[PDB]
């Protein structure tokens, strides 16, 4: 912060009057509820320009039983990967400066125990015999204790003309059990990832876990809230900047078959990607940016 | 936020005089309470109009015995469901561009454990009898820990005409048992998530749960509190729009029936649909909204 | 919020605007309870309505209390199961409810699941050269439901754009680190022992009742409503005054103990009593005053 | 909050004016108590009413003290088991009380129920060529009951329009890693051990009683009140004066250790005495001034 | 809070002030004495208002004061310091407030009932068989709650007279304990200050370094309280002389050999070091002198 | 703060003031790493000396590879085990190192003692009409360590008047619910099972490093740097011009699995390789800007 | 806080315009950087002219192999404690007003537990034959809980013309056993406070804990950030002030040697001390602070 080292709070930012905008695309095919809020802020006692991207909407999840081969045997998409790209084209003067969120460092909760004891007991009983016993203990304990979301947001190794985050799925609470992830595997359930019972009296695609009981990002989808301060040299001959913006959701495949005893499920990574992109266009001069 | 991408707090924001108001509804024959504020925001910096419509009011539950088949079976409707949607027809050319609240990414703690200990003890007797015992020992735990609320509230997957959520039924404590929800299945009691007592001496209508120990959203109701921002284009040649709002409770069907030797109940999926829906007029020009 | 949807903070709100507000203050002797309405008018010209913010404070008292004496064998205990208050316009009145706070919260619970499993071996032997061997192995599932319970829950009715209330009614109790008992609580021995003090004592069954300083104060000095009521009113309507009826109302519970030559017993009666105080007061838009 | 019912937070309140302060301190000796009165007239000429906010402070002494001695074994300690402070208007008065600061809150408990069950299979063996075995299963259930509890309750007693008071009470107290113990704790063998320091030892009975310093500090040092009682005036009436009484109490509770002749034994004896101090202020409400 | 009772916050206090700092070193009683005071004259406030904290730092002074050979060793430590405010009783200012005050503690109970069966089947090669069924109850009481090295407690306060102290509670003696001025153990007695339990070493030595011990015992402690004096104005004599005296309370820990092992004893309130010192209240120039 | 030491808040901290603030990126590619400077020059009169302080922030890719395969037993992982960010002045400068964020806190770690006894009595008999009994006693002491730990500890090295320099180093992390695993971990059967997906499973080594979407983020995706330095400036030097180089550095270390005939076995070779970007700043303090 | 007293909060403070200055020294020989910042306060409404210096910068840690005694012994200099202090000439009529941080009273959290219980167990076999057991058990728990920082942070007892803080080592965590401190001993390792391991092949210098995993102000180093405030009488005829500031490390004496069957280690206490003085002066007229 600003008081750290001495100086009034918010002397050191960028602050001036400032251009917004709001720009919304309906992907329907894809599923896609994409919108660009922007802001050019243009402070003279800054040595650039700058335009603030964020990059919100939503992302349908679409978990959904997709085919149904027999009773024996169903499938299941769903996502598992939320995705938010922004990318100057390389010919551009323009900056990828910021970027928020970022990766934070995960911490975990270490915890070791020694525990010693003694005992001593007296016996007996009617036929005046008597005996006794001195025993000893020592017992050693290592817990581990850690907090872990059902998605994980990370952002992508940015460079000064792309960056981008994605949402992945980590692992999730089936039913009070587990919890599993896409590489969870039992030699008997096999991925009992979005299994509802192990055994029952049903088709396939009844059993899949109902999407109300599961993380309401596989079905109902992702809202994506994440910003890109992108500079732009005033002096610069060409005051336009072309930017791609892309909204993608990556699908996993989960299937349940009968090995006529019980049930086993199987899961197949990234098996299909819906990516909508759409560009835009910067002008740092009217200020104003459009698709 | 602004100051992590070193800018001046409150800088990007829209923000001018804003123009709001109150339109209050109450459907008898549905039990709702409908109640919608709405603003009007016309920032000049900002490239569009901008209508913030939040829906409130309270939608009653309605959690009641509504069948008597005798002193043997008894039906009860609760509420699973409650649902609140925006839509804007095709053919308009204002758009839905936010919403709150959307889908959060629920969490789980983790608890890994590994103890190991030894023994030792000596035992004896007046037979001059001496006696030993060394023992070991190896322990391992897993613990999760997750918290669910009665009712899980979700934004529906939106587009850029048509919004909503649903506050649906998830799980619920019956007296100090369960949690419960409405797949629970018991061989002996069936679903018990709203049985009184598991064999007492009373009609099957006296032993419903008594709402007060219950849910308050089951019988009082749930009161909405969802906003929708809607952007519309200066420049579009009609600048009126209809919207329609619809308010929806959705009620299951949970019946109680005698076995001779216990209760036993059973639960019955979106048997009944309260439907109330209103359509408004939003007039940009004259910054007004009506019905 | 504001923020949550990329708009200045306070932007969206009713506020810009001058607003006459007031307090009415009234003593019910017989029903015990202390009325005040703290009232606002707010007339936002850049608002479609004009706005009465209605705040029911005040007290209800408790009057836990021991009512009957049959005896040194029987008594009964006389307490608050539930405070309610309520507004409501006539329905020929034009004047809307529209907001009111607090409202009904969802509640939560934390879930928490153990699996545990062990093997331990084990050498035995004594002076008689003899030698003895055990391996030994262990599983184990634990499940674990937490949550957190009020003494008395706030709960908002079911409104309708012409009536409004709430009820804050009695959950459960610890009785001296016993419990919690609620009002159905039963022991074939003991029956209902929620205000019990003791299970066996030679005394007065009167003299038998958990002391109120032991209780919730909800039970004995009572509960302070906070509500708060938001009213609209269209400028445009031909009657700038609307009638309004607010009721305050206690619903008390018969506990009742008795001796069974051998110990104590407890019974209780749901909603044996009811005192229920109503006051009109008159709301005027143009003069901007509510009276009484 | 007002942005809970879409309304600019501060509008609806007091305030939108310039307020009138002051401090009356009075000591009384005998009875060992701090009184300052902190008090604020505020009219605001869109409030339909004058406003006195009168905040009661200072501290009143525990004054936790051995008072009497017979022999090496009796003796008799004086502790405080209640703190009061009240307002009280002349029922002759116009002016009402209108709010007050705190309020009673609402208790919450926290619950815990367990289910578990596990297995165990075993084998056991010999160098006789025995072996052994045993399958044993298993299942238990557990009920967890939590909850926080200060040493002194809080309590806004029933109030009317015309009277107001709360009071600090005295619930349990852990006395050196044990109890914790209350008023109505009792032992077959030592009776209450609330404020006894040893069980059994060799000295006079004043010297076994507890450590004040060992105790709740406000039961020797005292208990300092922050109160606030909010006054209602009309303008419109006659006589713009008000008297109003201040009345801050203490209630000592008589613990007495004694003997008998193995063991230490204490007994408490609930409200034996009660001090009592009294003040009548004059408030002034055209020249704003409050005086005693 | 204001708030709280339908009023704009801020608009129930007091709201030019004149200021000041007096320091005095007292070498003899190691004191280190800063009087802070404001002057706050509201005309809309029926009264002049004086605030007078007391702050600087009172050194702990925890040392090893005597070596009777090196069986026997001595060491005296601060259980108790405070801070005295006083006006003389012809006075006609008035003591109106002060921070900070006794606070309610307060402890957390819990109760458990856990209940539960069990089943075995026992055999072996002889063909014999064997089973069992049990069942168990169990029932727990836990008492949780947080305590600070030292106390913090307002003295009973009258008009003209007001007072803090503060006392030590107990404290950890690495890693066992807590023990306080009254634990006792018959073969160790006091183990408070004990380093070991037996070492071979002199009776100085055994006592624990300061370094593991409560920053107060030895560096000292920093007291913080504020007293809020009312004058009327007026009053005939616009001077008032107000006595603050600031204390160190010393215990005697005492380590003796008993040809086994260590044995600790304390004695109480041993040593009394008072540093007391009288300001000029001056309510016309608005200043605090000495 | 301010108000600890008697005065309002804000008052000694640095604040007639006008800042000149700007942004400078690059991308080395050939080292993977966004390096943004983010600068702002302050010039307060009522200061001693002009100020600028140096957000250096961008991003180092972790580059978490799988880099060798000597067929399907043999495997080798670069993994990133330390980022670096460093800034120096040269010794000709005038211009000093002032101050720098973070720096370095002082650890935490919670310490827990256990004392527990206890007695139990059993009496026992069967059809023959035998009797018996016993009395057991037993105690127990248990000591528990507690701390928490970061994937990566963020140090800041012993800074000078002309460098400064923070490092981001690897501390232990969990694999799958297992570890804590760090740099050094060893298992005799194992080896170093930091990175290792499986324990015996039929796959190439490549294969059985752990998916680094469990793995920490920062060790692919990359760490964000977020520090400050502050360089401080008399205006009556000669040369208000200052040169300053920035040095981004990536530290890893490479990480093998191989195929013992029964399992995996892993082992680490620390500080393999390192990736070095730097970068040379001009410092212009009349002109108050910042360039390379 | 003043609102604690029935005043306006920033009413009884101090606040005028201030005069704040850096000076900076870098001690090579000693590895200290040495950074002051002052702050000059005249309020004309106080009744002292006041200073606030508030010291920081860092002082190295010089965590340090130093010896080397063949293969079998080495030693390691490590640093105890790390002081600031600031001293007025005893001839100055200046006065040391106020420090922060101060003195903090430390807590614990203290918990006992009574558990009582009852149990009942039925026996039998092939043999017709029947056994029973009544067994019954009370068992007393007393637990601490209390943290404990790496390092303590300590107020020196200040006069008004001498003032410094002492940051001590107190005790560290040695790879999730211990934790140790300057006095931990065992009979058969010594002091395992740095040791790296208790019995391996290499040289003593090699088998010192990696300062990676030890607390890193013992290599890195400290930094401090402490303030003292300075009173001034405005009528003192002398209007100047001399002031030195000392920064000192005290490094401790840790050596490993090996006994031919196990590591031992020892530590000798306050071993050496590196002490770095500066003499300021303060024109209180001029309100600056020289060097």
């Amino acid at each position: 912060a600003d008081s750290d080292i001495n100086i009034k709070t918010g002397t050191t930012d960028i602050g001036t009057t400032v251009k917004t905008g709001d720009l919304v695309t309906y992907d329907k095919e894809n599923g896609m509820h994409k919108k660009v809020f922007y802001s050019f802020i243009d402070d003279k006692n800054h040595n650039k320009k700058l335009l603030v991207i964020r990059t919100k909407g939503t992302i349908a999840g679409q978990y959904r039983v997709y085919s149904e081969e027999g009773a024996n045997k169903s499938g299941l998409a769903w996502p598992s990967a939320f995705k938010v790209q922004l990318q100057l084209p390389d010919n551009e003067v323009a900056q990828i400066s910021d970027y928020y969120p970022r990766n934070s460092i995960d911490t975990k909760e270490y915890m070791s125990t020694l525990t010693y004891g003694f005992n001593g007991n007296v016996t007996g009983d009617d036929t005046g015999k008597i005996g006794g016993l001195i025993g000893a203990n020592v017992s050693i304990g290592h817990t581990l204790k850690y907090v872990q979301p059902d998605f994980k947001t990370i952002l992508e190794s940015p460079t000064d003309k792309k960056v981008g985050w994605k949402v992945i799925f980590n692992n999730m609470v089936n039913q009070n059990a587990g919890p599993y992830d896409r590489d969870s595997w039992n030699p008997v359930y096999g991925n009992q990832l979005f299994m509802k019972t192990a055994n029952g009296s049903m088709k396939a695609a009844e059993n899949f876990l109902d999407p109300n009981k599961a993380s309401s990002l596989l079905s109902s989808g992702f809202s994506p809230d994440f910003a890109t301060v992108i500079t732009m040299d005033r002096k610069a001959s060409k005051q336009q900047t072309n930017i791609d913006v892309i909204y993608e959701r990556v699908r996993d495949d989960y299937q349940l078959h009968w090995t006529s005893t019980n049930w086993k499920g199987t899961n197949t990574k990234d098996k299909w990607t819906d990516r909508s992109s759409e560009r835009y266009k910067i002008d740092w001069e009217k200020e104003e940016m459009t698709n």
